[PDB]
DNA sequence: CGGGTAAGCAGTCCGCG
DNA sequence: GCGGACTGCTTAC
């Protein structure tokens, strides 16, 4: 097999690499490696070496890395430019591995973990590390099993070993549900005190070294607090062979409004799954806590158990360890579902980047533009300061607040990576500047043509045609990728819908989930077997039909941010090829296609029905539009259709053979307009929507910018067994809007679209009438809690003090004087109520840890003074009577003549 | 901590005769 | 009360 690399570092003048030989073998090297830079060099001078604007240079071999890090120095304090990869071990990998990397996942250890640590006087801060570490399991990937490592003997209480035959026994039984596939996997191991206990953990870690190290907030205090635990017992050497090559660095990690300390570990590549799931989920999630994200992605129960968390070891040590083994196990689980692990690596290695640097956009695109130039003997710039500066995006339409019964939407194929590649847009491409006229005349293509020589961007860019440049050759092969994955993506969302319908009539009979493959579209014959199944095989085909979607969604999803992410970087001062010339070329020239478009589609619309001046383009954000169907429906008269997926059927075939060729001959000129190297504008139909047939539905409603809701029957030629409401920026989208909130302003929404405004009314009428009743929690808001400290004046509100704050510190006086009770983190969430009037809590809301109860202390008086009414109306009454004046109807019936 | 801009709504503060 | 300036938070793309 080809060699592939585990990690890299640079320590000193030695880059230390562990890789996987030729044999599969894991190995680890230390090489003295002498790096290449770059300084420009007169015409006449035969080299080999250009940079990417074609000037000639000559290439500096340095005796070590020292010696090209200091004359990158002397370069700048000359005023010279220094060129090349100045990050060392990125031109080490590209030297080492000078080929497309083919990995084999089963080669590299992954290893999951998570650790306990008692402690009386509340959360055991990682950078003091004053208790003892009672519980460790650590998962092995290349194993495949659970270590545990289970403290016995403490100062906060001796305890008896931890029964496997009482954990895998059932809740009903006094057990713990410890899942019995794992059960065979674990290997335990009691420990008389903690010295030996970490003595034994770090033997075992230099038999089976992380190469990825993961678990739920491992980087923030698992690491840590193992790390400075061991460093106060032992001292720092044996600390550091957390580490393969024994060096660690305390890192200061900076926000706007602070800093924290997490610690580097040389030849580890830290993937903490909290920051893989918040960059890689595209959730926003009311809390963060491993219970809430398992129950959310899993649908698994709460871990319980009775008391604070600081006397379960004493209390049940029982449930204790098996509850640490659970935890771990549930990461993987996560893991197996939405794979970004996998994912981590695929991008990863393509970049040739150390592994954790795919949470670096501008470090994953640096080394991917690097290694392609250096493929052709071109010479990258060296980075430059540039102090940040605003610059425009994308146009958004107002829309007219209203109900829109028909609406057909299309939108750009990945519309800035299509706007580079069509351009031409990169750094060496750029040919020039034309004479810009406001951009109003580009749209209505009234404006003199730009170039007759170059690609154009309404910008005032123009970019050579000769040759495609390096970002638009990269961009095109990530992009390329992500619509691989997005074909798989669909075809199992379709095959979800087939399995869905065929549920309506399952068979009364004992068989099997067919042996399919999800990605791909299901055959005729496979069709028919589906019809003859039972209900049983049917569901779990329905599973893994969703897990296959799921697979193809993170593949695809991630890939598309990949990409978006380089046309971004364009504006972050931070990248290699920072150029506000082209990050506006990119967003001026969408704002142009979308503007375009909707002339022509108008104008093409008009002449279809025999019209003038007709608005049908109602709405548009960026590289969408949404054209009101009323008029092409009308055209037929809704009684010439069978069913609802008539009109669908006809909407789906008259987007496809008269909108989308429409649309395409618009475009094209528009290319021609702009003299661009190639046609990439590809706008395709996203939604088919309306009401149900012969029903009082509204179908969709506009409440203002980035604010709709639609009732969707095909979705990119997903056919839905049953509709689906599309709804944007609203209230039930928010992770701040109450649980309860969401789900029942979602389904007055529902009603709106499928059923009408007296259907609202009585759903409405009777939410009003029984919403007391509901948890707590469930109606609680919630809200991000930055600058507690700033607006804290002796444990009173502050000026400007936000709501949210207010209600921490309402909380905090209220667990004034007890150190157990749970501490709102700063820059993390909490849940937030409204108080009635004279409280006991002094003030007129509380707030306290998202994803948690409030303490029991006061939780019986928060339950006894919260302030339903103004909950109601602030969360529930005040949006609905925004969606409702929208859609001009009424969530309560008006009077009539008819009451007499 | 980690590519970008546009834009909505909740809330404070204070004006608005 | 509403609305504008401003902060804070959170979406859509
Ligand atoms: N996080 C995001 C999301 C979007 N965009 C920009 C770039 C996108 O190209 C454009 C339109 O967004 P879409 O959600 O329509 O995504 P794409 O058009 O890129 O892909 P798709 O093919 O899924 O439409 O908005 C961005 O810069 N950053
Ligand atoms: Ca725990
Ligand atoms: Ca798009
Ligand atoms: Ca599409
Ligand atoms: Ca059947
Ligand atoms: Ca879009
Ligand atoms: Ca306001």
């Amino acid at each position: 097999m080809k060699e592939f690399y585990l990690t890299v570092e640079q320590i000193g003048d030695s880059i230390f690499e562990r890789y996987i030989d030729s044999n599969g073998r894991e190995r680890t090297r230390e090489v003295e490696y002498k790096p290449s830079l770059f300084a420009h060099c007169p015409e006449s001078q035969a080299t080999k070496y250009f940079d990417i604007y074609g000037k000639p240079c000559t290439r500096k071999l340095f005796a070590n890395m020292r010696d090209a890090s200091q004359w990158i120095k002397r370069m700048e304090d000359i005023g010279l430019e220094a060129l090349g990869m100045d990050d060392f071990k990125l031109a080490y990998l590209s030297d080492t591995y000078n080929y497309e990397i083919k990995y084999d996942h089963t080669k590299i250890r992954v290893a999951n973990f998570d650790i306990e640590v008692t402690s009386p006087d509340g959360f055991p801060e990682p950078s003091q590390a004053k208790h003892p570490i009672d519980a460790i399991t650590h998962y092995d990937s290349i194993d495949d099993r659970f270590y545990v490592f289970d403290l016995l003997n403490s100062p906060y209480g001796n305890v008896e070993e931890w029964s496997i035959e009482i954990a895998a026994k059932l809740q009903e039984q006094g057990g713990d549900e410890v899942p019995s596939e794992i059960i065979d996997k674990i290997i335990y191991m009691p420990f008389d005190n903690e010295k030996e206990l970490l003595m034994e953990y770090l033997n075992f870690w230099q038999q089976k070294t992380p190469v990825i190290l993961t678990g739920w907030n491992v980087e923030s205090f698992a690491i840590p607090y193992v790390y400075n635990r061991i460093k106060n017992i032992f001292g720092e050497s044996t600390a550091k062979r957390l580490s393969p090559h024994r060096k660690t660095r305390v890192k200061v990690i900076e926000n706007m409004y602070g800093s924290r300390e997490i610690i580097t570990l040389f030849g580890i590549s830290v993937l903490d799954y909290i920051d893989l799931y918040k960059k890689f989920s595209f959730t926003n999630q009311p809390s963060y806590s491993l219970d809430y994200i398992s129950e959310f992605e899993l649908n698994v129960g709460k871990l319980k158990y009775d008391g604070p968390i600081s006397k379960l070891r004493e209390s049940n040590h029982q449930r204790y360890i098996s509850y640490n083994i659970i935890a771990v196990y549930r990461v993987l689980q996560i893991d197996a579902k939405r794979q970004f692990i996998n994912l981590s690596l695929d991008m990863g290695y393509y970049a040739k980047i150390q592994i954790q640097s795919v949470f670096s956009p501008i470090k994953t695109w640096d080394a991917i533009i690097f290694n392609s130039l250096k493929e052709q003997n071109k010479v990258i710039p060296q980075g430059r300061s540039h102090p940040v500066q605003p610059y425009p995006g994308a146009f958004v339409k107002e829309p007219i607040p209203n109900r829109y019964k028909y609406v057909m939407s299309f939108d750009l194929t990945s519309a800035y990576p299509s706007i580079i590649r069509q351009v031409n847009i990169s750094p060496e491409t750029i040919a020039g500047t034309f004479k810009v006229a406001p951009l109003h005349d580009y749209i209505n293509a009234v404006a003199e043509r730009p170039s007759d020589v170059y690609s154009c961007s309404p910008n005032g860019m123009m970019y050579y045609k000769d040759r495609d440049g390096v970002v638009p050759t990269e961009i095109t092969k990530v992009f390329n990728q992500r619509k691989e994955h997005k074909g798989y993506m669909l075809a199992a969302q379709r095959n979800g819908e087939i399995i869905k319908e065929a549920l309506h009539n399952p068979n009364l009979s004992v068989d099997e989930p067919l042996d399919v493959d999800y990605r791909f579209d299901f055959s005729d014959e496979i069709k028919e077997k589906i019809k003859k199944l039972s209900a049983k095989s049917l569901n779990e085909m329905l599973f893994r039909a969703q897990r296959t979607e799921v697979a193809g969604m993170t593949a695809q999803i991630n890939r598309k941010a990949l990409i978006n992410g380089l046309a971004g970087a364009l504006g972050n001062v931070w990248f290699r090829y920072y150029d506000l010339r082209n990050a506006t070329a990119i967003t001026t020239f969408g704002q142009m296609a979308l503007q375009w478009i909707e002339r022509k589609v108008n104008e093409y619309l008009n002449e279809v029905c025999g019209t003038e001046g007709e608005a049908f383009v109602l709405y548009g954000d960026t590289d969408s539009i949404y054209v009101s169907a009323d008029k092409i429906i009308d055209k037929v008269g809704e009684s010439k259709f069978r069913d609802t997926n008539h009109w669908v059927d006809f909407l789906d075939k008259f987007a496809r053979e008269r909108m989308e060729p429409a649309i395409d001959r618009g475009f094209r000129e528009m290319c021609e307009y702009m003299n661009n190297k190639q046609h990439l504008m590809f706008m395709d139909r996203e939604a088919i929507a309306g009401p149900p047939l012969g029903s009082k539905g509204i179908g969709g409603f506009w409440t203002g910018k980035k604010r709709y809701a639609l009732n969707v029957w095909d979705m990119e030629g997903t056919r839905y067994a049953e509709p689906k409401l599309k709804i944007m920026g609203l209230e039930t989208q928010k992770s701040s809007t109450p649980k309860a909130v969401q789900k029942a302003l979602k389904e007055c929404i529902r009603r709106m679209l499928q059923e009408g405004e007296e259907s609202l009314q009585e759903y409405f009428k009777e939410f009003e009438k029984e919403f007391r009743q509901l948890n707590y929690i469930s109606i609680a808001s919630v809200s991000s809690a930055n600058n507690i400290a700033k607006y804290d004046v002796g444990g009173f509100p502050g000026p400007k003090c936000p709501f949210h704050i207010r209600g921490i510190l309402t909380y905090n006086r209220a667990i004034k004087g007890n150190i157990d009770a749970p501490q709102v983190v700063e820059g993390e969430k909490v849940y937030v109520l409204p108080l009635r009037e004279g409280n006991p809590f002094g003030d007129k809301c509380i707030a306290w840890p998202s994803g948690t109860e409030i303490t029991d202390l006061i939780k019986d008086d928060v339950l006894h003074w919260m302030d339903y009414t103004v909950l109601l109306e602030k969360t529930f009454i005040k949006p609905l009577e925004g969606f409702t004046s929208a859609a001009k109807l009424d969530y309560e019936k008006k009077a009539s003549l008819f009451d007499m």
